[PDB]
């Protein structure tokens, strides 16, 4: 799995959560 663009979600306090927002082979 390769993602592209991690973008940081919103998560806990002063702690965001980057997922993978690209499902790129």
């Amino acid at each position: 799995f390769k993602c592209r663009r991690w973008q940081w979600r919103m998560k806990k306090l002063g702690a965001p959560s980057i997922t993978c927002v690209r499902r790129a082979f």
